[PDB]
């Protein structure tokens, strides 16, 4: 949630404006300004009721009736809590709701037909004039290092296998996203697979887990978990900024026979806190936007960087990249990357802590979706007997350079 | 299931007195002789009248009563197909709960108290009269390479992450135990983390996963999978043996603060199916069990092969090793390998086929449990400063060779 303080002494024109540009509610300010009003006015009568019974247990030099002023005073303040705790429970319903303030910066329009292309990198292959560069669906199939049909029949829809060079290249990659984070200064963490409810719920297109204890849901992400990691800490400021290399496997019921568009995936995830306070954490949202574009230079995969519309933002989101990478067969840019400013969002839900009362920053890249990033690289590296295999990768299955049809 | 055969025409001694080594009941053995001779009869009998109807539909030679015979006859026949549907769901019911055939070399006793050690391997360390060796609970909070309070607080009871040097080690072990049986033969394959309801039904106490289909159960082991991996399929005898090395994490409700006892864990998996002949599969367990003792022999930990007791081997198991593993801070071995021959149990279910009635002999066997391998790595190789760090991991980490406290 945004700090509610925003709303109180253009102090609320700030939301209000922030509103407008996530093509949403702009009354809702006024709600919570009503809202927020009323648990101020029913807290300060709680205050009024405590300062009135000690102001009248300190009015005992009569040496009868007071005694029963305190008896009432006692039993008025004692039900003016429950309507704190209602008056709360309202603003916190509505104050959810709200997304985080968009950074002026962003492009403010409603539709990603307008995401603002910032930055090409990359020479890009076009399909010659006689028939198709291969498809990723295709170069899989070819290739024999996934089995779609099997896992399909064992798993449901859009399950696989991986299978011989699938997985060694699925794990190459892993471990080359691993080192390349440790080298830039990141602590790895893999975290379950499985969250609690109560803690997914503060961090249902997710898989239900049942059950040791608790329903649990399948993470969809590792930023999920890593956000969890740190809830009611505090951090001091000689601990940050931290860097954590997420890595788990991830499981989506929205994956709307290939292995682009599944329901369980591998994903490696830069995943970074900063204190609140002098620009740190948009430099780190550079420095995570500079890990990424290195990493797919350094895979030779051409790319685009596009800065997300205001009114595509997810509510966590004060401002957002993605890199989209090149396919050759399709000729079109898809996305491997997303890269977010949360700011104190979701540190404020999470009392993630840092006279002034402050908040963590946290931010989240996506470095590789392994299995998308092969399906980039199939294509981008085929040949017409089979597909190279990245220089960088190489070493990771030391030291094949071409994986063969048929 | 076993062969149904084995109990027509001391035909059905042999299952009898693999049910006495089982100390299981030696009476369902004429439960199923009943049920398969009834089974039999009205299979018989639907042949019976499929025979007196072509011989009743050849009689026409009359040139009025016959085709009355014939109206009957194919009422009496299309209810004793109903009755060879209840016959054989009779028979299924029972058949499922015997045993494999348990094998002469097996040790008949009841408690694995009494599983026969057949090899030792490796020199021990033992801890020194002053103080412990410290266990692998103790050594992953001080090498900081886990956080198995923060996992619980986010995965309930048992959860863990790793951190750091834990991830790479992880990570280093998968890797290594992936190459090292690429260079054995065996083709790597990684399934879904989730099965369908009624594939795992015939492969609760497993998670269960809702839902896009299906209501799915997550995989215990890879085994699993790679078990339904080619149902209902044919397989050429210049196909076998066919060696897959599985590759998943693992979600085990029975979990019987560290990470050898969890809910959730890395496995690495030797699976191979042979043909049934030539004692192919035998030859096949001796081969899956050289390849996990020189995987601990090249870690340089300790262990002891046991035979396990026909009474605690598990249904499909005709035969089982266990490789437990030194554990020096508690002076014990565990069990980091399980090493089975389940022969055509599984295939007959899966009708996985090979004038002869055949199907293929299956096995399986662990080769690490990664959470639990690197429980034994820790608490064997450990300093009074730190850890270090198997010489053959050593790559797979480039190349670290110590991990410090604190």
């Amino acid at each position: 949630m945004v700090d509610i303080n925003l709303f109180r002494e253009n102090n609320p024109e700030i939301i209000r404006e922030s509103q407008r540009r996530r093509f949403a509610s702009v009354e809702i300010v006024d709600e919570i300004i009503k809202l927020d009003k009323e648990w101020r006015q029913r807290q300060f009568e709680v205050d009024s009721f405590r300062k009135e019974f000690n102001k009248l247990n300190k009015q005992v030099a009569q040496l009868s009736e007071i005694i029963q002023q305190t008896e009432k005073n006692k039993q008025d303040s004692t039900a003016k809590e429950a309507e704190v705790r209602e008056a709360y429970a309202a603003l916190k319903a509505k104050l959810e709701q709200v997304g985080n303030l968009v950074h002026d910066s962003v492009p403010v329009d409603k539709d990603e037909a307008n995401n603002l292309v910032i930055k090409l990198w990359g020479e890009k292959r076009f399909s010659t004039p006689g028939l198709k560069l291969k498809n990723h669906v295709d170069l899989v199939e070819l290739l024999g290092i996934a089995d779609t049909k099997r896992g399909a029949e064992i798993a449901g829809a859009r399950g696989f296998f991986l299978k011989g060079d699938g997985l060694m290249l699925n794990q190459a990659l892993i471990n080359f996203g691993l080192t390349f984070l440790k080298k830039r200064g990141f602590t790895g963490l893999q975290p379950p697979f499985f969250m609690r409810k109560d803690v997914m719920a503060k961090c249902e297109e997710l898989y239900k887990v049942t059950g040791e204890g608790d329903d649990k849901y399948l993470i969809a992400t590792a930023e999920q978990p890593l956000c969890a990691y740190h809830i009611d800490e505090w951090i001091h400021p000689t601990e940050l900024p931290l860097r954590y290399a997420g890595y788990s496997s991830c499981f989506r019921k929205e994956a709307g026979l290939g292995i682009f568009r599944v329901h369980q995936f591998e994903k490696i995830e830069q995943f970074c806190i900063t204190g609140p306070n002098e620009n740190a954490s948009w430099e780190m949202l550079d420095e995570m936007m500079k890990n990424s574009e290195d990493f797919y230079q350094a895979l030779k995969l051409p790319y685009q960087i596009v800065s997300i519309v205001s009114g595509a933002l997810n509510d966590a989101a004060a401002k957002k990249y993605d890199l989209e990478a090149w396919f050759p067969s399709s000729e079109t840019f898809r996305e491997l990357v997303s890269c977010s400013n949360c700011t104190d969002y979701q540190a404020r839900r999470l009392e993630i802590r840092y006279q002034t009362k402050q908040y963590v920053h946290m931010l989240n890249s996506t470095l590789t979706a392994t299995e998308r990033t092969i399906c980039c690289i199939l294509e981008n590296y085929q040949r017409e007997d089979g597909v190279d295999i990245p220089e960088v990768l190489q070493p990771f299955m030391g030291g094949e350079t071409f994986l063969p049809f048929k």
